[PDB]
């Protein structure tokens, strides 16, 4: 037998207030200018 | 037997207030200017 | 038998206030200018 | 000044012959059984 | 001045022949059974 | 001045033949059974 359960993954877990820039969770390739 | 269940993934888990920039969850290729 | 459960992974666990730059969780390749 | 150019990203760069399983480039969430 | 150019990223750079399992480039969350 | 160029990143650089299991480049969270 195998049981796999209740795995949890979270990028941002609280409030993201008044951003004037760039917030990104997961970026693959690509360019950010801030 | 195999059971797989209750996996959870979350990019932003709380409030996103008053953004004046760029919020992005997952970006593949692509350019951001902020 | 094997049981695997309740693994937890978190990039940012508290508030992200007043960003004027770049916040990124996971970046693969890619260029950031701040 | 800033110039950003000629970035290249490639998942599979050569031939993919006689697949009898699952080939996937980028998978977000989701379950694969092979 | 800043110039950024000719960055290259490659998951699989040669032939992928006769797969009977799972080939995946980038997997975020998610379960694979092979 | 700053010049940044010709960075190269490669997960698999040669042939991937006769897989009967799981080949993955980059895995974030998630469960693999092979």
């Amino acid at each position: 037998g195998y049981e796999v359960h209740h795995q949890k993954l979270v990028f941002f877990a609280e409030d993201v207030g008044s951003n004037k820039g760039a917030i990104i969770g997961l970026m693959v390739g690509g360019v950010v200018i801030a």
